[PDB]
């Protein structure tokens, strides 16, 4: 199945925000990104990817879908808006392999303290 999730410039949490942020699918389910707002994308944030998943990097202000097999925890940006916190955190399945690392990786103070409540939120 496949689930929708907007970008946005102001919504849940604040300025440049994905709403919904966490996202919990089973393999084989799709997300379809909404561009609510324009001058949004959505990639991924190297470390924070299970081993295999494909690098996904969409069009700003384009609809798009990305489909996922692989178990695991993925976390996604907004390349433009990053540095302002625009992250959302896909958990797919129940393997949860690459946790520890994909919460070590770092980022600004802002962005981590989006991302803080999403992790305690799959833990
Ligand atoms: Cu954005």
């Amino acid at each position: 199945d496949e689930v929708a999730v907007k970008m946005l410039n102001s919504g849940p949490g604040g300025m440049m925000v994905f709403d919904p942020a966490l996202v919990r699918l089973k393999p084989g389910d799709s997300i379809k990104f909404l561009p609510t707002d324009k001058g949004h994308n959505v990639e991924t944030i190297k470390g924070m990817a299970p081993d295999g998943a494909d690098y996904v990097k969409t069009t700003v202000g384009q609809e798009a879908v990305v489909k996922f097999d692989k178990e695991g925890v993925y976390g996604f940006k907004c390349a433009p808006h990053y540095m302002m916190g625009m992250v959302a955190l896909v958990v797919v399945g129940d393997k949860r392999d690459n946790l520890e690392a994909a919460k070590s990786v770092q980022h600004n103070k802002l962005t981590q303290k989006r991302l803080d409540p999403l992790f305690a939120q799959i833990q």
